């Protein structure tokens, strides 16, 4: 058909099967989640959006899934990221020095997936789903990520790290999930410091991006919440990952 209802991509092909499968795999690997019933997880995930108008999703819709996906994350080892998930993931994969949202059951289930349903039918919409900008912010995908992201930020303590994309126009973007949700849900009673790692995208020798106006903005926001701010440049992400893998081994 030549014109879709919504402006965004439709539900990921075989979404139910993919989510169920990711749940078996995750619960086989992670012993703390070995007992989770993946049929129940899928049913709760479905219940959040099936038969519901995809511009009228609320955080409450996902509460059954959140309950089933309850999981302890080492609070002092969280790695947040904004628009730079690949390096964050590559980094935590080496020796599990830190945990991203996609290291948790719920983040792992949804990563890279899209999904929505229809008001008053129980079908999944594989043709289109609302675009956050053009159609509506209260859509199944956006609401899921906001809900799980807030919970993840709330879980953090001590020193929390964030990888930021230093090749971007706004290295810290207040409109990102990091900037709009996570910064504001770190608990100052528990979180001592937010340390940003600004990942360079530019070959070799470049600026001190910790002096970027948007980084100063982030510092000001965090500092005014009574959390300390630290920042480091990662000039060569390739060298960084090499050093994580083989530390002291070379010129690290
Ligand atoms: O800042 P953007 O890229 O929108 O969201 C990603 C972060 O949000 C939440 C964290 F789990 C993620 O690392
Ligand atoms: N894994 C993701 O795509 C994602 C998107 C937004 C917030 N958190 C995680």
């Amino acid at each position: 058909r030549w014109r879709q209802t919504w402006s965004g991509p439709g539900t990921t092909k075989r979404f139910p099967e993919t989510v169920l499968a990711r749940c078996v795999k995750y619960t086989e690997i992670h012993p703390e989640m070995r007992h989770v019933d993946c049929q129940s997880v899928w049913d709760a995930f479905k219940g959040a959006f099936i038969s519901k108008h995809p511009c009228d999703i609320t955080e409450e819709d996902y509460q059954p899934l959140m309950k089933l996906g309850t999981q302890t994350v080492p609070c002092n080892k969280i790695l947040l990221w904004s628009r730079i998930k690949d390096l964050a993931h590559q980094f935590t994969q080496v020796q599990r020095d830190m945990f991203t949202l996609e290291d948790t059951l719920l983040g792992y289930l949804a990563d890279d997936l899209t999904w929505c349903g229809e008001f008053d039918t129980s079908k999944i919409n594989y043709q289109s789903c609302p675009d956050w900008r053009k159609d509506c912010s209260n859509n199944p995908v956006s609401v899921f990520w906001k809900t799980v992201s807030r919970r993840f930020a709330e879980a953090a303590c001590d020193v929390v790290h964030v990888m930021l994309d230093g090749s971007r126009s706004k290295i810290f973007d207040k409109d990102s999930t990091f900037g709009s949700v996570e910064v504001h849900n770190l608990q100052p009673e528990k979180v001592q410091t937010l340390e940003a790692w600004v990942i360079h995208g530019g070959r070799e020798d470049s600026r001190d991006l910790c002096q970027d106006p948007t980084i100063k903005e982030l510092e000001s926001i965090i500092s005014k919440r009574n959390i300390q701010f630290s920042c480091k440049n990662i000039y060569r992400p390739d060298k960084f990952l090499q050093c994580v893998k083989n530390p002291e081994d070379s010129s690290c």
